[PDB]
DNA sequence: TACGCAATCGATTGCGT
DNA sequence: TACGCAATCGATTGCGT
């Protein structure tokens, strides 16, 4: 097709090509000449085939976990948007935290050669990391660690735990000394770093949260409503609950909201994201906020260093959660003798 | 590379080729070979080359308009589903509602030569339509239309209308005849559609909605809140109110039990969409319930067909919305004198 | 029997004139 | 000056032997 524009023009498509990338000088009217054949043609020249060539597809792979959770979701939209600033395309993949899908994934991305890799898999097992290395050639950068884990790549690292931690203190300081936590998967940064920032408050302050106040979730929306229905189902009740994030604690409202509980005058509920809609959670959820945004804008950035200045050496950034109050926190019995 | 893999092997690479896609028979031992060869030079053999010469890449392309609003980002996770399942590859873009954006991603995926299109563009003006046209060789279904807007497209119909009507309905014999109702875009569908289907009912009913009983709401919870504190706001107040989708519901909610309004006991609401964490809204909403998945499915396989089957007509498939009852709706004054 | 030769898909780009 | 020739990127596939 790129003949037949040249020829309708007349020109060789060395030409032809040159004018469509203003890569040499061309004579006005030659310019026109191939731009008018161009238009009646219709035509639209071959990424393929120019990728064949130039060796790079301008095309970025995101092997990400689930698309339609909130958390992923706003991430996900950031880094496209990202892509499409600096004209890359997007793949969207997601391996749903399973072996099997996640090589497929990884397999067809190598093979539809995408010039580097966004890695979103919430969990890492051996065989999991084993794979990735063997990709170590495509420019990769994994979003969701909690400290660098290879060599290999480069990292965005979160500081889940100072988020935690400061979960626990604001907890401290409202009053509070009777909380409970319902975090994520332990196989998780997002899950075992916020719950162990959040510990470390408590140790500090003495503060010993009886195991039959710890209940998992795993992110989900459901599983918050049972937690916060196996916490309150019980004899004696914390005064206050740290949520591992913020849809579980949305379903941590619910289940209070059933059993005819106050929030936060029966209790004082916490979260964690600060997603897009948690102010209009019910009572507006006071959470930590995790910089999603930043944290995808981030990622795409290290990957185009490698990527175009051809890094080398993994790099990795640090972003950082913060407190955002709201209302579904009260003052604890402690608060006056502070 | 397929070059030297042959050359380890010691055989042609058309050898290569066909024991790479068993393509057509081959000496065990050669066959061997080739694998052997395959595995120690970690070959990778490239889409592009091959879909060069195949003419077709085993891509699709989802020109959406955001992804993370969670009505559209339950599709998307869908449509994913299916592209994987079929050895599809997605490339995700978001135009925003906006030409420009919109005529560049088209640009960039016919270019990348996707070998179908999904369309959700949410509003269709003339520009929009004609753009669309301009590429009616790429065989593309638009899934957000209400009608079959276009000759060269397949839709996926929703039944919108029926939808609304099945919300008025529902109110009307629950007992309520002051309502109100808060729609989405009335450019769009989910926006129109539903209203007039709506205000159908209302009709049939000799319900008049006084218009200071009507605001527009842009499908966001921000959206939400202001409206249904417009309503509340005033000297006479509905005793029941329809929100057009259950983002702007939840935000509905927020508001209502900002100013201390009860629900569903000082208002009942119903939404619409019946989006994955309704049931966890507070109270759980009750909502017309929208096929999602089969949704998105459903238009996968339109696309495939014209795809492989190389149909040309233009189809046209409906799918239907349900009413799901909840709690936050509440029996009306006139309940008992029906 | 089981395999290989050579042309081809659509672009780009180093030498030249 | 302003443009073109021919080789090339990595695969596939129709004829043959
Ligand atoms: O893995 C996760 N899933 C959903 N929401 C989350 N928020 C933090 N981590 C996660
Ligand atoms: O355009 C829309 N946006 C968000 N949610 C929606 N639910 C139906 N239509 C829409």
């Amino acid at each position: 097709t790129i003949k037949d524009v040249a020829k309708r023009a007349n020109v060789s498509t060395t030409t032809v090509s040159h004018v469509i990338n203003k890569t040499r000088f061309v004579a006005e009217e030659t310019r026109n000449a191939v731009w008018a054949a161009i238009k009646e043609l219709h035509y639209s020249p071959s990424a393929v085939a120019r990728s064949l060539k130039v060796n790079h597809t301008k095309s970025i792979g995101l092997l990400a976990t689930s698309s339609e959770a909130a958390y992923f979701a706003e991430i996900i939209e950031a880094v496209e948007k990202n892509c499409f600033q600096k004209g890359y395309t997007l793949i969207l993949g997601n391996a749903w935290n399973n072996l099997e899908k996640q090589r497929a994934y990884l397999s067809m991305m190598a093979q539809k050669r995408v010039d580097g890799l966004l890695v979103m898999c919430s969990e890492y097992p051996e065989p999991l990391l084993a794979m990735l290395e063997e990709y170590r050639h495509i420019p990769m950068v994994v979003m969701d660690w909690g400290e660098a884990k290879a060599d290999f790549t480069d990292a965005v690292i979160d500081n889940a735990f100072e988020g935690g931690y400061m979960a626990g203190r604001y907890l401290i300081e409202r009053g509070h000394r009777e909380i409970g936590v319902i975090p994520g998967p332990l196989e998780r940064n997002t899950g075992a770093g916020r719950l162990a920032g959040f510990m470390k408050a408590m140790e500090e302050a003495m503060i010993k949260v009886p195991e039959s106040w710890i209940v998992q979730g795993d992110f989900e929306p459901e599983s918050g409503y049972r937690a916060m229905q196996q916490i309150l189902s019980q004899p004696h009740r914390p005064t206050a609950v740290f949520c591992g994030g913020d849809i579980m604690a949305m379903g941590a409202l619910c289940a209070a909201d059933e059993m005819g509980l106050r929030v936060p005058q029966d209790v004082s509920l916490i979260g964690y994201d600060n997603v897009r809609n948690a102010r209009y959670f019910t009572p507006a959820l006071t959470t930590i906020h995790q910089p999603k945004d930043s944290l995808g804008e981030t990622a795409f950035n290290m990957l185009l260093d490698r990527i175009v200045n051809k890094r080398e050496e993994p790099q990795s950034i640090e972003v950082h959660p913060r407190l955002i109050e709201r209302r579904s926190v009260a003052d604890g019995p402690f608060r006056d003798y502070r």
